[PDB]
């Protein structure tokens, strides 16, 4: 099972670690991708969850973008995990680099909640611009099943632990 993880509150944990080496080392029931709406896992967490699946996730990612068209931004879409899950839930939270709307957090962090337990990075954080203090704020306070957040750069993880209110 998931080991290092310090625990925030009832359901909500977090390790300094690369999400593709937990997902690889784990191989949780479901891996959350930080998604856009149109599934191109170019860079940050989902490029690298991407990659990982030897471009399988790609490639199923752009079927399933044919069939149904793109996701809403705060909306989630389940698709195979590869190699690294059974599934990977991907998820889009708002990038405030293209202007999106901060209050669409809360609802992206809710599509967590249809899935027992899942091993996550902090939605919006990194190269889609929010805080990520904000973002582990809104995942405390509206996920209710057992996420483990998997927070890549050591020095925001001591920042986001030390500041955990
Ligand atoms: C690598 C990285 C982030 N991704 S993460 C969540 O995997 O550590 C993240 O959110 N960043 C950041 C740091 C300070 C303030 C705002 C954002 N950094 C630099």
């Amino acid at each position: 099972s998931f080991s290092g993880y310090l625990k925030l509150t009832d359901n909500v944990y977090i390790k300094n670690a690369d999400i593709v080496e937990e997902a690889k080392k784990v191989k949780p029931t479901v891996v959350v991708n930080a998604a856009n709406v149109y599934l191109k896992h170019g860079g940050g967490v989902a490029g690298a969850l991407n990659k990982a699946t030897n471009n399988a996730m790609q490639v199923e990612s752009d079927d399933y973008i044919a069939t149904n068209g793109p996701l809403k931004v705060g909306g989630s879409c389940v698709l195979s995990g590869h190699n690294l899950a059974k599934h990977c839930l991907h998820v889009v939270g708002p990038n405030v680099n293209k202007g999106e709307d901060i209050q669409l957090l809360k609802s992206a962090y809710e599509n967590f909640n249809q899935h027992e337990v899942l091993l996550a990075p902090l939605l919006s954080a990194g190269i889609f611009g929010a805080d990520p203090i904000h973002s582990l704020r809104v995942c405390v306070d509206t996920v209710r099943t057992n996420v483990y957040l998997a927070v890549f750069d050591k020095n925001l993880y001591d920042k986001l632990v030390s500041s955990f209110l």
